[PDB]
């Protein structure tokens, strides 16, 4: 519906200059938030109004003034086996804003 | 520093079609966020695993894949004189996420 919202992204870690510590998986689901934020909302989603007004202001003064913007508001992790200072393969269970869970404008 | 910052806008709620309303104050400090995330990050700031490991694929495949965002990341209320459902003025103490209090990139 050409609203902000979660979209599929496959993160390679080489292509980031990370393979050089994580060892595995070579790739996984990032997501990203794609579209605009526009009235009128979607109706299921939880804006800010910082990010009402300043849509409102935009909207008036659009060359001065930005429109919100569409950005993950919830991250989720994921596992990855880094290399610890010596070396070792070593398991990060839980390795913290890897991935989105939700979007929104902000 | 040409980074992601908190700036100052002010906002007339007239202007935004919020003075049916919102009695006073007639106008606000709503900051805004400007500015890029690009490396290499300030160095006082919090940044996200997932907006540097997104910024870094917009890096390679920048027309695939959209940079990180500046936006706010914690909001202040304001008071506001507002009028009740049968119109009284009535003070809002804490209108809640009206003011930035600070930006990052998300
Ligand atoms: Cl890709
Ligand atoms: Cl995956
Ligand atoms: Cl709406
Ligand atoms: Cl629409
Ligand atoms: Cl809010
Ligand atoms: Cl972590
Ligand atoms: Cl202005
Ligand atoms: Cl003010
Ligand atoms: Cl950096
Ligand atoms: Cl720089
Ligand atoms: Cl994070
Ligand atoms: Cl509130
Ligand atoms: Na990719
Ligand atoms: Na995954
Ligand atoms: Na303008
Ligand atoms: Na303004
Ligand atoms: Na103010
Ligand atoms: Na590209």
């Amino acid at each position: 519906g050409s609203h902000c919202q979660k979209t599929s992204l496959r993160v390679n870690f080489e292509d980031i200059g990370w393979d050089s510590w994580i060892i595995a998986p070579k790739e996984y689901e990032a997501y990203e938030c794609r579209g605009g934020c526009f009235f009128p909302l979607a109706d299921d989603v939880t804006p800010t109004k910082h990010a009402i007004v300043q849509t409102l202001v935009h909207l008036k003064f659009p060359t001065k003034v930005s429109k919100a913007c569409c950005v993950p508001t919830k991250l989720s992790p994921i596992s990855v086996l880094y290399k610890d200072d010596m070396g070792v393969p070593t398991l990060k269970y839980h390795y913290e804003g890897m991935s989105v869970a939700e979007c929104g404008c902000r």
